């Protein structure tokens, strides 16, 4: 059905136009969006943002191999895709994410805005070791600033751990 509302709507459709590279440079921002395939991708803001052009046809198949690389069920799409959805309610309890914006409707823009979280979240961190602003930091201290004010809640819980350095 329809979901009650998608908070991360914008901040998905900025994301959506930045490169790998704009993330990966950062220690916290890198393992951010490294969740859920065990590597850093914007994947799943690329099919979820309102500005990017994509064609229909591949979007099912594209939506497909995402699940199965996610969550390892390869043998069933549709217990990928519960297989999925598994995953986005694991860490959102983790983050604190109330339950109730994840019906499982639409999994990419579910895992974008579990994604979005845990940038903000771990923004903070690459902030308080002082790295170099780039724009996606920028956006995403905007986007924390305009949520401390209106929804705190919205941002989860402070519990992101420190990456350590090798």
């Amino acid at each position: 059905g329809a979901m009650v509302a998608k908070p991360f709507q914008r901040l998905i459709d900025l994301i959506g136009h930045m490169t790998l590279s704009d993330f990966t440079r950062f220690p916290n921002l890198k393992e951010a969006i490294s969740w859920p395939l065990g590597e850093p991708s914007l994947a799943f803001f690329d099919l979820s943002s309102t500005r990017v052009h994509r064609n229909d046809d591949i979007r099912r198949d594209q939506i497909a191999t995402l699940a199965m690389r996610s969550c390892k069920i390869t043998n069933d799409l549709e217990d990928s895709f519960v297989g999925l959805h598994r995953m986005i309610a694991t860490e959102a309890i983790l983050r604190g994410i109330d339950l109730c914006l994840l019906p499982g409707f639409d999994l990419m823009y579910e895992v974008a805005h579990v994604q979005c979280v845990r940038l903000l979240q771990a923004a903070k961190e690459d902030i308080s070791n002082a790295v170099v602003p780039n724009s996606a930091l920028i956006v995403l201290m905007e986007e924390s600033l305009m949520l401390r004010s209106s929804l705190p809640s919205m941002m989860g819980r402070n519990n992101w751990i420190p990456v350590i350095p090798p």
